[PDB]
């Protein structure tokens, strides 16, 4: 079937990509990077992130697979020396799809822009004090002062969210998690402190207080947005699909990356 | 219909209970504390906890309601001066049921005991060092050293779980959250650090390393369990049901208790 | 004696400044903003910070006093309605000097620049990943990956340092405290996690790993430093001197700002 | 000179102790465990703690040395295979004394008891809610609700204090650090949150609110104190003295125990 392979760009990953293409040449497999049905990423989680955003407009037709060339990633869970068995396994098919939730970010001006995040989306100010009003389902919840806020997907909770004190949530939970960055709390300023975990259909909305310029990130992309009236976070209707050939539980994946 | 009222025991709550009984005497309402269908609790969240555990063996036939006499509770969300409108509203019926998830705790010896928690269940040692192996779905995840562990329900995340750094999760999420207590981490000992959020059907299992005596709590109850071979945590099939007469969102309930 | 008054710039602070000058006109007091011996600041801690950095090259000849017009500050500890008693008290003299420690920051290129901080000095990258080697007294301590680092004075521990998890240390301790910003920790990357408190004469040195451009802050000032070979932190030989007329303990000052 | 050796009790430490005694038999060294001038501890930091408390009433006449048999300790900083060079080095003398500060704990009833801590002293309730008023230099600072409080020496900050979020402070700083255990914070209850670092001569005083029974620990000892009116913490006039033969900086000692 149609497939394509993206590479981190170094000597190891490039020459690994060519050997898998040569293997696929021995099967009923067509290379096409315009309309692939299997997207193989060789490199790190950054390379996987690129592959995801490269094809984010055909998510329900693509199954992703990641190979990690030098670390072990959360999205790239195949060893380079296991690439041969991967070629064969894919060649037959009848494999299994597992799906992870994604985060939708909407930015409104005084035309509205929408983004999709697999890890997280963060907001900071463009230099100067970051102050925003936090609104949950049209109800005012708190006035946040600090360095910024981070809204994470389930599979992203092991990334930036973890460094901010957030909890690691299993990706079978359709949720999003908001964490604080160096929140100031005193007698006059008051934030919840704790990470918040929202279900599907809950809309968290950030609204400027004075400054209307914010540095907004979605995964690895970061843009300075001018004249912002609203940022809206919610769990996306879209999901990312993975091809799985073997049992590799999320908590096992958490164990191997952080314990030993 | 059948109903009963529990009271915190002070002058304010007792005399409030009698006036509601007198009001119910003017309607098609029968008082029965053996088989109630509505359980009204007057006092604090501790009084609500007692009412829950008092009737925990008929959960799918009971709708709980809480009145708070001096603070505002997470489970008790009616003011004392609003008791009259509560009597009328209940008297008709046709109200709405909303359900929150609960946590099942199983303790195995070398007969097994099961408990139900609405807030959380915690484990500490009976004096001396607390060391347990943490096993997630039959796979060894980590060896925990510290003061103890805390497994929280969704609605309990605003209680002990919050003081331990856990996240507040919306109660429409069928999940449980495990948090650490003063975990020791160095070059030789290694814990995940972060709170973990588990879905339904995931079994977290604590297993002793040396000492087999632990002080186990379920909500307000705390018992020293001798000769423990296993403690098992999982999201209960049982749920607690609340009668609701008005919109009072969880995040609004979080706002009022912690922000202003 | 020689004195000057700086103002936040709003209607309240300006007209308060003029009335104190008019009061000082009734005493043996000369206004001079080139060589003052008493520096009065009217506004907030930001206004006090400006007054400090404005005269940071004559610290051992100046005693600072702060008046707060709308909050209560840590450095500005006099109420606007107490300004009259302040004028009289200053006019006699024979008051007391109390001194707080300061932080020296040195930045070396491949000419070296030195700065003085009353609150703290922070380091972040100029976009992209922040990676530095942390060296304590010429010995390599750790490789830090995250958002940045913050080195705080004693009196600054209640500012940014507090929001990063640092401890509040009494200003009679000649020390500096380093705190982490969203440090990444996994199986391969390893930071101490905890805040570190250094005595006089200990030199903490940050050294770039790849990128040599950092956004460095000293109190309110923030500059992008190009081609950085070393940043050096140590407790300054210089100290800031305050005129005190009444007992107002630091822990009382902490209490009023954060408890009630 | 007079010396004695304490041992962890296992086969490795006992037979190591006998060989050093046999070595000392070849020098001008007298074994005496009633009035030693050098106290050698073989085992772990727990064994060192015992040796310290065993001789805590002759601190200014004793220099401690620690050997670690199976880990590496903060107080025991000599390898078992380096014991021979230790015997020789001690035998001459003219070595160097370095001193670390200690914490004094006073417990008053309605006769007062005083204790000395090298690591820390903690307070919890004897089951039930822990509520105490925190008073700093006779001024009321906060009402603490939670699991307990921990007051740490400088060298103890790498022990329990570290697991509670405290900062690691260099032992040349005559200070003590207080950290919180699972403090409850909401709209009505309010704690500082942050660790507090106190200088010499500052007295922190805990006072019961309702319950007067507390479980008080000093290092490894833990006693249930009945009818408590006051607990007083302050930096002790006494100090512990170490014999040093080589440079082994505290931050190097921190590095080796937590980084690699
Ligand atoms: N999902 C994952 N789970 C576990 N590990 C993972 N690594 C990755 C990846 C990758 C390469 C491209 N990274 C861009 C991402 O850098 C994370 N990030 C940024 N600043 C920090 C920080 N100060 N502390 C921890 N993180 C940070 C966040 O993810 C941001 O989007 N993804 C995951
Ligand atoms: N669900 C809730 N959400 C928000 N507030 C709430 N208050 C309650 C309640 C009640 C009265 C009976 N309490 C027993 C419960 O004491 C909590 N707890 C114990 N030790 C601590 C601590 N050191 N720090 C915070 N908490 C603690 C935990 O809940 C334990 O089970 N329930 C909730
Ligand atoms: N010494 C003090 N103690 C207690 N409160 C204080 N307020 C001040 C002040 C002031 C007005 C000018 N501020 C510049 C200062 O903003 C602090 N800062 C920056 N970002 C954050 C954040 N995300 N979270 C908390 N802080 C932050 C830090 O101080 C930086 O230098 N000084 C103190
Ligand atoms: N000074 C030190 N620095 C770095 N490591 C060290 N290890 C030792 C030692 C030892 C063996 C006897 N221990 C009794 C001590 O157990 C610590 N402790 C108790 N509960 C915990 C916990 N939940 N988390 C971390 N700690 C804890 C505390 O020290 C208490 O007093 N001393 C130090």
């Amino acid at each position: 079937m149609k497939y394509m392979i993206t590479s981190k760009g170094d000597e190891k990953s490039d020459l690994l990509r060519l050997n898998m293409i040569a293997g696929f040449g021995e099967y009923d497999m067509e290379y096409d990077d315009v309309e692939p049905e299997i997207v193989i990423s060789i490199g790190g989680d950054g390379t996987f992130l690129s592959a995801f955003h490269q094809y984010e407009e055909r998510l329900d037709e693509i199954a992703f697979i990641g190979i990690h060339t030098g670390h072990l990633g959360f999205y790239a869970d195949w060893r380079p020396a296991e690439a041969d068995k991967l070629v064969k396994l894919l060649a037959k098919g009848e494999y299994q799809k597992v799906s992870y939730p994604l985060l939708k970010t909407t930015v409104k001006y005084g035309k509205e822009a929408t983004y999709l995040a697999l890890n997280e989306s963060t907001v900071k100010s463009s230099g100067g004090p970051f102050v925003v009003d936090v609104v949950i389902n049209d109800i005012h919840f708190e006035r946040f002062r600090g360095d910024g806020l981070c809204m994470s997907t389930p599979s992203g909770t092991t990334a930036y969210n973890k460094s901010l004190g957030g909890a690691l949530m299993h990706p079978s939970i359709e949720a999003m998690q908001l964490t604080e960055m160096a929140s100031i709390n005193n007698r006059v300023y008051r934030t919840i402190g704790s990470p918040l975990v929202f279900p599907k259909h809950h809309v968290v909305s950030l609204q400027p207080v004075n400054d209307k310029d914010f540095q907004i990130s979605v995964d690895h992309l970061s843009i300075l947005h001018r004249d912002v009236q609203e940022i809206r976070y919610e769990v996306s209707a879209k999901k990312i699909h993975f091809a799985r050939f073997r049992s590799f539980p999320f908590w096992r994946r958490v164990h191997d990356s952080f314990i030993e």
